[PDB]
């Protein structure tokens, strides 16, 4: 009546067999939970990765959030200890609903959460921890260390599910990419209490996303296919139009809490489900999601990419374009980047690479011509993977450079993309420069190299 719970998302229970290689058995998903936005995965009964830590010695910043609906808050991120951050998260639930932790109703947990969200007279505040690994913080998973790892330790450290091993494996495509973007290939911790919420949000690039619960109480999700999620911006621009006008960088962005009944009400699919300790849950690209933690818990996401996402990759980036938002690295550079790396590639991977660039180079060839009929004459070559990315970012779209840009001697410094050399400044055209990365009779052969390999 008051909350209608979506219906559940599905769960996978994969035999050893199919566990064995991740990124095998989410392409084989895929069909099924692309539909769904996000689905949960239970690993087979006996891989148990152990977890051991001092809840004494671990310290992490807290965050506060207020719980209002429709209420921004920014997308990107005192002192606890693990322990003493548990001891408040435990009174907190057990205070607020008069019982011991462990018996209050999960349905019950998201029936008042969705109740005080939208209660004006509720002032409810909550705390969270939220953080990159460090060595404060540290994967939940096994990692080497200079110390001594016990047998069990060990037996977990290459698994194909360690988050960390991940983003480097044979079959993503951020193995050799170089620029540093700590956000997307290095894991994200998150400690969580009744009631701290993650808002409506998609993952950087339009990337996968990945997330273990290590243990403690559930953690609620709410998820949104692929397809639909132009259709889901439709909806919140018309209900919270704060969150959809432009900001000067990512660490600006607004995100806000909202139910998923009045996104089905406007026809929606949304899903749910509640991942408990030791279950994955796994975003698809463009997949919209939320939620909130049932209780003091503790996970660990990794974002990462896979060849199926390649394509999404370039139309994200295009997309980015569009809204003048700020990209978190050059889709291009990493392609080129693999390609400068085509023999040791995994043949699939090669493939997979080979055809986004021929529709790169494509896209490059007639962006040039335009341009050289706008009046750009004259030329020259210019590395833009060893600038910094705030110093080649489009002054008109955000977009980050790299195959090419313009500029002038009357803006030093400054750069538009090809889409927009009349942006750049009030000087005649053939006061410019093409800056580019590689000729056309660079980037075949590097094509090529992706075809041999790829036989
Ligand atoms: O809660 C979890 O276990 C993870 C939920 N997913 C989150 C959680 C999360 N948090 C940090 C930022 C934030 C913003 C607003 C409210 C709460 C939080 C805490 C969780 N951030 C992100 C994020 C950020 C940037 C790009 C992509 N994803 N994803
Ligand atoms: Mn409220
Ligand atoms: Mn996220
Ligand atoms: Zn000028
Ligand atoms: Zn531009």
């Amino acid at each position: 009546s008051m909350f209608l719970p979506p219906p559940e998302c599905p769960v996978f229970e994969p035999s050893w067999e199919e566990f064995a290689d991740p990124f095998a058995f989410i392409h084989k998903i895929r069909p099924i939970a692309e539909q769904t936005g996000i689905c949960k995965v239970r690993p087979p009964p006996d891989w148990q990765p152990p977890f051991a830590c001092d809840v004494d010695k671990l310290h992490f910043t807290p965050r506060i959030q207020r719980l209002n609906e429709l209420e921004a808050q920014t997308r990107v991120k005192r002192d606890y200890t693990l322990r003493t951050f548990g001891e408040m998260a435990d009174a907190f639930k057990s205070d607020y609903f008069n019982m011991p932790v462990h018996m209050v109703p999960t349905e019950l947990v998201e029936k008042e959460f969705w109740r005080l969200v939208s209660t004006i007279e509720e002032d409810v505040t909550v705390e969270y921890g939220a953080d990159i690994a460090s060595k404060e913080f540290g994967s939940g998973f096994p990692v080497r260390d200079g110390i001594k790892l016990s047998p069990e330790e060990e037996e977990y450290l290459d698994s194909g599910w360690n988050l960390n091993n991940m983003p480097v494996m044979e079959q993503s495509v951020l193995a050799h990419i170089t620029a540093d973007i700590c956000g997307m290939k290095l894991p994200w911790l998150y400690v969580g209490m009744c009631f701290s919420s993650f808002c409506w949000h998609i993952e950087d690039h339009w990337s996968y996303s990945i997330n273990y619960l290590h243990w403690g109480e559930p953690k609620t999700w709410y998820g949104v296919p692929g397809y639909a999620a132009e259709q889901l911006e439709n909806v919140m621009k018309k209900l919270a139009p704060e969150l959809f006008v432009s900001q000067p960088d990512l660490l600006h962005q607004l995100v806000t809490i909202m139910n998923p009944n009045t996104l089905m009400t406007h026809e929606v699919p949304v899903y749910r489900t509640n991942q408990c300790a030791g279950e994955f849950v796994i975003t698809f690209p463009r997949a919209y999601h939320s939620g909130f933690n049932q209780g003091f818990n503790f996970a660990e996401a990794v974002n990462f990419c896979t060849v199926d996402w390649l394509p999404l990759g370039r139309q994200c980036v295009e997309h980015y374009r569009l809204l003048h938002r700020y990209c978190v690295f050059s889709h291009d550079e990493m392609i080129c980047k693999m390609a400068s790396k085509a023999d040791v590639l995994d043949v699939v991977v090669a493939s997979t690479v080979q055809k986004d660039m021929a529709i790169m180079i494509e896209d490059e060839k007639a962006l040039r011509e335009t341009v050289r009929k706008l009046g750009v004459i004259d030329s020259e070559r210019m590395d833009f993977e060893l600038l910094p990315d705030d110093e080649r970012q489009c002054v008109k779209c955000k977009t980050t450079c790299f195959m090419s840009a313009i500029s002038c001697s009357c803006k030093p410094g400054l750069l538009v993309c090809l889409h927009h050399v009349k942006e750049l400044c009030s000087c005649p055209p053939y006061k410019y420069k093409l800056r580019y990365r590689y000729t056309l009779d660079d980037l075949y052969p590097m094509m090529n190299a992706l075809k041999l390999r790829a036989e």
